[PDB]
């Protein structure tokens, strides 16, 4: 093997001792796993959104799914760059995720779409977390990556809590 | 009158005689005037739809009508180029058409959504018969054409029928 | 008087050598514009409320929608301004003058609804579109064809806005009771 | 009413109790009405700007306007997205802004921008003192994005000081 | 000859008889003439302005002279689609203007705009007149064209206005 | 029935009235494309993990090509989970079932050489590449001319991809032993 | 030699046999050569067209040669792909093509354009069928493929087939 | 007057004193009212052309007019650069260019590209000159410049020779 | 035959002497030769390279093709316009150039490039005589273009230079 | 003089007292000369490499490059915004620069890598330190950017790294 | 000789065999391009600080105008390293090297006023431009027609930013007394 799980060396290009590079490397690792899950979780949404919304919603969730992506190939590739390995099977990223992912079966997209809230909550939680220790080791890189991609993470949760949200257009009349 | 109703010449270019290509010509011809109708009453839906998922509506339906006005735009000039006359005039693909439409009254989006569903899924079966049939003739870019229209028709249908299906966001609880 | 501290005093209008257009003239559609613009700004800063806080099982279709008005209606601002400015006159600038100057109802403070919000948006759209058709006819009565031209413009973009949000609230929905 | 202003709710989607998250409603709060009266007097000196500088001005004024359009519309949907309610209306806006604002009466392009550069001084202030109130309370998605924002809004600060400052092309021979 | 200069011969595919047509040509060519040498001289200030301010006033009169020569272009077909002869020749269009053009010697950048102002004025006035000798006619197609070109001469003459008014970011601190 | 929490259970198979596919055609390619989009999915995390980890003197051209070859992946792998969803399916979703659905062989987690890499994606390449193949068969017997022509459009993908790697590895060089 | 001419090694990658690979192959490559030939020779009238409608003509042979150079880039390509040696010195091409090339000689533009139309007679009968061979070696690929690019050449051979037709909208009276 | 029509003070800047600036400046400028006679009589015949290839015409005529256009806007600028004043008024520009310009009337579409080939060709031969006496002169960049604009002129010059041989596809049995 | 291969008519339109055109076409015509032969060896290479380096070999070497494709495209259309018959057919090609040609066997990458390199290197060369050739018949357009043409083969033959130089990333320790 | 080389004069624009502006200065006046030797030599590398893996690196550099001088452009412009005078010649940049720079002899590949990886590394470390200068000091703007610039001076650096791994597709096999 | 750490030691011109170009010809080419390409240097850098410190009431205008004229230098110097190293030679590289090889002009580090900065630029255009059209000269005169070519496309873009300067030197303003 060139590098084995869990091993991180640190970068001597980014001057990260692998001492100050494991505690980043966890983290983000943690990280990717969920994103990764979060990703799966809402392209499976996306594929099977159907009803009065849905075409506005499977738009939305593709979109996330697309966010979620990027912010996992980011989080991967900073550790990465730390020296570490990112965690790439699919069973080894659900293994590694700490959130809650639904079985095989299609759920209403109420339901759906309230598991992928606390999803990201989750997340958003830990990133923030993270933002923190990364900066508390001086890796003002990571640090910062993360909250860019915090950032996007947060607005597709709080569009979430919006679809979710006790309003809407139409009237008992209407029905 | 440089030709006439009906004829079918082949062509001498695409190495058609004009037995093989007026089979080729009398199934697309009938696509043709089904895909227009279709192209009318959806312009029709996506000018008149209402309520409170109208504008995503109003955008996939006038969507849908492109899509339906290339794939007749595709058959009319592959008509043409198989020495035929495609259908051209208003009445006369109403006539040729199958497929049933809506009489001039404005119908509420389901009523409506449910008879365009109606009409791709005629337009999906015999495109299905017709693509057999152009292969069988050997007529692979005909063929390959009726395929590539198929796969954007099926989509749309599809989105119809979604749109159809029993779930939503929205809860007594919103009303 | 050239002693003013002030380059241009709110309220005057100078009219534009440059458009060969006198003073009389101007004052008239710089009265007209002024007051359209003062309502389209108020129509604006209520889209945009209303682009950010709605919520619901449509929101994110109507937050978009919300928010391409509210871009729609300050563009139609800044060319009222704009022109308010060539003809010599002073635009209505700050947020207070032009909710003073505006004769259309604004929402108080709270958030409503998404209904009745956007029924709160539509009569303003009515307000504007009904005076800015009075004021294309005072344009083009003045001979100041570029004015009722540009008003006709941004009518419109303000009609297309104002059907959208009549055809929000019809009466009419993909949703079913077996769906709910 | 759905909602109250001056209510704030927090977030379960951001995972934000209401705590938190009406220390960062309150500063947005203030800052959004403090950069949308800037952009409705950068967009009075926009459109008056007359003289040498005219077109150069009333470009960099109307881009500045745009960028303070944005600022406002990040700052007033974190609001909402931390469960609170963004000051929408013009004389809402203006009574809230701390910042000065001129009256009615167009004054020379010199006078104008130096009361341009003022409010922005405050609201640069401003801004650096919210984004370590959101570090602290570890809303790192709220202190980025004001980072975000206060490094557009110094730079167009910045350009104003350069406008005025004591150089210039013209030579007592050019006039 | 094709066509004789100064005939007009209606067009039979827009529906006007050459009674209305000529009485439209007259107004559009004398227009095309005037537009023409504006373009011409909008050209040459372009060439030629120097000093402090003439990379913004190159810019600006470039595409003051592209408005301009498209205001020509649309003017001296819609001459040519209702069967007149446009003014060709720079001889001809010189002879056909009326505004007051330049002689060959560059003056500063005051006295020229000052001169360019002087023929959109003309223009301006001519144009509103012209509009509505078109709609009056119940040549809808012309005035609706007319004043599509109007608003942009409008907006370039007030843009030279403005270049020309009596303010300025210079000091006499700065010279 | 009525009362179930599932709006669908993985595993069943409905059709789909839209498209006149009945439930026993739509079950026959719906099994299909599921195996396919199992292994793609597998294929494309498998790619991004050498697109991360690739290091040396190609580094750049290979993190390239393989996120280039990883983005065509995730394509057909929504192009095969919509169309199951279309023809009344449920695609495998989570990565756990879409590793064990799959019939691939995956790394362990460990990282090797980019040679040994390559050649473990070629393989899998090489599965779904013959699959296919099948599937389109399949597809076309069935009438089901639309997931025929889908397959194939995913197919030219996926083996230009598989031959940029088999490339890749072949056994030329502008190294030679001088430069070294 | 790293590989010779005419033989056909299969590929492991795309799962195929050298025995399958070797009848694609040999189609593919003669279709190369007639591709090659043809792409030469609509350059040639591209090059040389002349006349009333030159410039029209010229650009539709400049895309239909540009058509057929990437159908011949695809073709060569996929042999290779299938283990085998594209034709590719310019004498190999002509010498494998079966279609008629016209002599160094120019032609008037009717007789140009009625020699393509029997290269893309020929190279279309041989295409469709090339695309059945594909297909029933389970190469479904290259039938794709070969598909993909049939219906560009019989769009371009129909498009010559127009221009051939006897339909002008010259008059005696024009001339 | 701040330059006066005729003089030529060469620049500083671009290190050209006024002899050898003299020099390219009055062949540039007889070039510039070639150029813009050329482009406006292009104009005429792009606003006048009439027929069975019309449309193909008028989009070439307006290319080509736009091309003399950008050639002249060159031209004038390097007099201007070089320290002269570029002809600017129709009038002169006329009294100042050698080639041969139509009058008013209109002139069929053989007649009008032969004329406007006539002037090319004029053109052309000089800027071949002014090449050479540029080079000669050391002004690289005035010969540069006016190849750059040679090849564009060739090519319309030739294209307009091509419009006007002896082949098209109409035959008498089309007629 | 409309015109015959060989001849050299030059062209009225660009005031050419056949004398003089001849001449340059002469020189034009063998430089198509060699460009198109290079043309087909490296799309050759491209089809075929393999090997470590090989994708940005394979995208160098298309876009090494397309550079000499248009190239070729230029030098054939000039032979045209000057009265002259481009080379045409890929047998003629070949027969008319001087640059040596692989046979059909394919070679490692190296040896195929050193091949490529000395084709460029006598077409290089043979350019540089030529631009002079025709600056001395004051043919400064052919000049010109021929210059614009060297300098792009140029650094595609420097390009190859560099691929073959003996320098590499690579260690003994990477082996 | 306007300023004097090392004064800092703080903004009244950005509140930013000459004290707290003086010590960002320094900071940021070291890091645009570390950054522009970078930019520097990373030309250099971009401009000489060669052999199998150049034009991929060619490419690379020249990107690094680019990125590296748009560092210096923010981290200038933040200087003098702070009232503070970038280093701005060759010699001086280079004098102020603390990182190590190759003489003028060309190195291989490997070695001239390494010492861009050390350049990078130093700039990496110095960052890091300054970003937390800048937030101490509470200049968001100036921190915010830093990062900014820092996530892609990283992300270059570990390109670097990869470069210089020990691993390659090229065999001995294929030597 | 084998044994030299460098690949390349400055100052040497090694020709091109691809290029068809002797080390005789070339190194009299590398000998112009390496002097052009160090003054250009030093006008990139020059111009970088004018863009960056331009101040007063059109600072604006003329810091894009300086920045754009800084990447038009940036870029002529490009070409100029590129075909020094084409033909063999090794580019000067580092800004010490580039300023010392240059023989235009540079101001020391303090800011001065925009008239004198931009005086100072046109001076070092006015040094490159004569130098570059001796140098195409030069290089035509070798029958390097590439290299002359490249030198007066570069040449064209340079004459324009110089004369842009000229220009906004020159003796003409829009302000009059009565608006200071
Ligand atoms: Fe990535
Ligand atoms: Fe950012
Ligand atoms: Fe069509
Ligand atoms: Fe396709
Ligand atoms: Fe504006
Ligand atoms: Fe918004
Ligand atoms: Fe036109
Ligand atoms: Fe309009
Ligand atoms: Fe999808
Ligand atoms: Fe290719
Ligand atoms: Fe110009
Ligand atoms: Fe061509
Ligand atoms: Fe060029
Ligand atoms: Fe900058
Ligand atoms: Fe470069
Ligand atoms: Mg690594
Ligand atoms: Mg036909
Ligand atoms: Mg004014
Ligand atoms: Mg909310
Ligand atoms: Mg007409
Ligand atoms: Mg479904
Ligand atoms: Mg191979
Ligand atoms: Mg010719
Ligand atoms: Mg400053
Ligand atoms: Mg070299
Ligand atoms: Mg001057
Ligand atoms: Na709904
Ligand atoms: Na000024
Ligand atoms: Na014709
Ligand atoms: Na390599």
């Amino acid at each position: 093997a060139r590098a084995t799980a869990g091993e991180v060396e640190g970068s001597d290009a980014l001057r990260m001792d692998a001492d100050r590079a494991e505690q980043c490397v966890d983290a983000l690792n943690a990280d990717l796993a969920n994103v990764y899950v979060l990703y799966h979780q809402l392209k499976k949404h996306h594929w099977n959104v159907e009803g009065a919304e849905f075409r506005d919603l499977h738009l939305f969730l593709g979109e996330a799914a697309e966010t979620a992506e990027e912010v996992a190939d980011e989080l991967a590739e900073r550790v990465q760059a730390l020296g570490g390995v990112p965690h790439a099977s699919p069973e080894t990223l659900q293994a590694e995720a700490s959130v809650d992912v639904e079985d095989e079966d299609v759920y209403d997209i109420r339901t759906s779409l309230a598991n992928d809230m606390a999803i990201y909550g989750d997340i958003i939680e830990a990133t923030r977390e993270h933002t923190e220790l990364a900066e508390n080791l001086g890796d003002h890189a990571t640090a910062h990556m993360l909250r860019e991609g915090l950032i996007e993470l947060e607005d597709d949760a709080h569009h979430i809590e919006h679809y979710l949200e006790d309003d809407t257009l139409v009237t008992q009349g209407a029905l």
